[PDB]
């Protein structure tokens, strides 16, 4: 069967985690002197000082390392992948890996997506966060989106990967409340993400990312074919890319759907390129593929 290259979602992480990996590996060094140049800035001093989770800089710093593992994974495990896909952030990490933009286009995409949204969600939807968690059966959740329901608590299913592991989105008034909530029923929160991700919402931060950030670009063909993260469609053109990354704004990952349009396009392989601790581990991911979990800690 098939071998696949995916791409995960973007977690918090330290510079700790994988600043060795960075300097050191010659696959990052060659992309990150890329980086460097498209941004004027030194990414790697930049990353270290950064404050929070997801900075610009660790966000472009997300992407090198993605890249960067996804092709000394191909070399050194002699990886032939017929077909990719990427989960939220790595919609980004896949254009690159893809060709569908050059690097510097890709680094010059997350940076401008990044300050886009730092600058939209400081004037609109002020304290909108979005929250990660597992152990959360649907029947579960939907008691506890009920409960917002009745208090009238604005909120969006931002993720669905597994069928007790999602992303909701919901204003910060409610987020200690969710936690405990959601600790009462046995499951367990992993991660508050600021700025938030994936909701209808956010039409008028997609508008005005596609004026400042997208439109300029131009995109090319995949190398190979991109399965989509909304609905696990198969995409051929830059045009598509393109338009996936746009609809990341405003429309839900569905990681089973890329999961089993994978297994129908007869993939049995599959390795996930990065820092990574949810995609490769998965249950959805597992249950279904052979993983090969190409992590800063494999690589070294
Ligand atoms: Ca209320």
């Amino acid at each position: 069967g098939a071998t696949a290259m995916l791409f995960p979602g973007m977690g918090p992480a330290a510079f700790s985690d994988v600043g060795r990996f960075m300097v050191t590996n010659r696959y990052t060094r060659e992309l990150l002197a890329e980086a460097d140049d498209t941004l004027g800035y030194s990414l790697v001093d930049r990353f270290r000082q950064a404050e929070g989770d997801y900075s610009e800089y660790a966000q472009i710093a997300f992407l090198v390392n993605c890249v960067a593992l996804a092709r000394w994974a191909e070399q050194t495990m002699d990886l032939t992948p017929r077909i990719c896909a990427g989960a939220s952030f790595g919609e980004k990490s896949v254009a690159a890996y893809s060709g569908a933009l050059t690097f510097a286009d890709a680094v010059r995409m997350t940076a401008g997506l990044a300050r886009c949204m730092d600058e939209y969600f400081r004037t609109e939807h002020l304290g909108v966060v979005t929250h990660s968690f597992v152990r959360a059966p649907r029947e579960r959740l939907d008691e506890i989106l009920a409960e917002l329901d009745e208090r009238g608590e604005w909120h969006e299913i931002s993720c669905h990967i597994d069928h007790d592991f999602f992303m909701l989105t919901l204003h910060e008034r409610n987020s200690v409340w969710l936690e405990g909530r959601l600790r009462s029923v046995g499951a367990m929160p992993l991660y508050a993400m600021r700025p938030p991700m994936h909701a209808a919402a956010f039409g008028g931060l997609r508008d005005k990312a596609e004026e400042e950030v997208i439109a300029p670009l131009t995109f090319h063909d995949p190398t190979l074919p991109v399965v989509a993260d909304q609905d696990g469609k198969v995409l051929t053109t830059g045009d598509e890319v393109r338009t996936m990354l746009l609809e990341s704004f405003v429309r839900p990952l569905r990681w089973p759907d890329v999961i089993s349009s994978l297994q129908d396009q007869g993939v049995t392989r599959v390795c996930v390129a990065g820092p990574d601790s949810l995609f490769g581990r998965v249950g959805t991911t597992t249950r279904a593929f052979e993983v090969i979990a190409a992590t800063p800690r494999l690589a070294l």
